[PDB]
């Protein structure tokens, strides 16, 4: 019964996932004045162009964009990575405001929202088996701001009246990835987790620097979700974020000077 509201949120999940107060939890928050240039990262390597969707979700924390994961598809490589990670899911974290909604800061900066792009390492063969690995995950991290429109979010801004409330789904072929990505892949790295139950300290954290714009009738239709399912007290879907966690024993490292 974990959530993001009155009594359930970010602040008890230890109770039931002891790893909340780990080593390696995320997000945290990224200090451009102490994360340094590593000229050991490469360029990060997104091949989405054989991505497919297959349909959305609401499951009650957020909605996910679905993938066929069954072949190499849509996939990151290069990076801080070894090997091929892919494409599982994409789903976001957003506010109530506009100053809030991303689960990393930068220089404590909170943006709008954040995109997270899900991918398992496919050496471990499955998602399953991948998250209990502390190399089986990486996740693309993108900020959004609000201004502009982003053509490449209309599609799923426009099925979000089809999956309400939690629980829902909705065929979504054909949702191409592509139009989420700002024009510089310019990053940031760590080691961390997943920043939902069950938390599992299996992620290479790979964070742009450059948000995307959306325009404030998409963050809008956002927050016009619900957290409860059909026929329940309506609880909007919005502050499901994760608050940054202690850094500990990790450096951040820049992939650009
Ligand atoms: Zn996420």
């Amino acid at each position: 019964h974990w959530g993001y509201g009155k009594h359930n949120g970010p602040e008890h999940w230890h109770k039931d996932f002891p790893i909340a107060k780990g080593e390696r939890q995320s997000p945290v928050d990224i200090d451009t004045h102490t994360a340094k240039y590593d000229p050991s990262l490469k360029p990060l390597s997104v091949s989405y162009d054989q991505a497919t969707s297959l349909r959305i979700l609401n499951n009650g924390h957020a909605f996910n964009v679905e993938f066929d994961d069954s072949q190499d598809k849509a996939v990151l490589k290069g990076g801080p990575l070894d090997g091929t990670y892919r494409l599982i899911q994409f789903h976001f974290h957003w506010g109530s405001l506009d100053g809030q909604g991303s689960e990393h800061t930068v220089d404590k900066k909170k943006y709008a929202a954040e995109l997270h792009l899900v991918h398992w390492n496919t050496k471990y063969g499955d998602f399953g088996k991948a998250v209990q690995q502390p190399d089986g995950l990486a996740v693309l991290g993108i900020f959004l701001k609000v201004g502009s429109a982003k053509p490449g979010l209309q599609k799923v801004v426009d099925v979000l009246d089809s999956i309400k409330t939690k629980g829902k789904s909705a065929d979504f072929t054909n949702f191409d990835p592509r139009g989420l990505l700002p024009e510089s892949l310019d990053y940031w790295t760590y080691p961390g987790s997943l920043t939902t139950p069950p938390l599992l300290e299996c992620v290479t954290w790979i964070v742009l620097k450059e948000p995307i714009s959306v325009s404030s009738e998409q963050v809008l239709k956002f927050r016009k979700l619900n957290f409860n399912g059909e026929g329940e007290p309506e609880e909007l879907m919005v502050d499901n974020w994760r608050p940054a966690q202690p850094l500990k024993n990790r450096q951040i490292k820049a992939s650009f000077k």
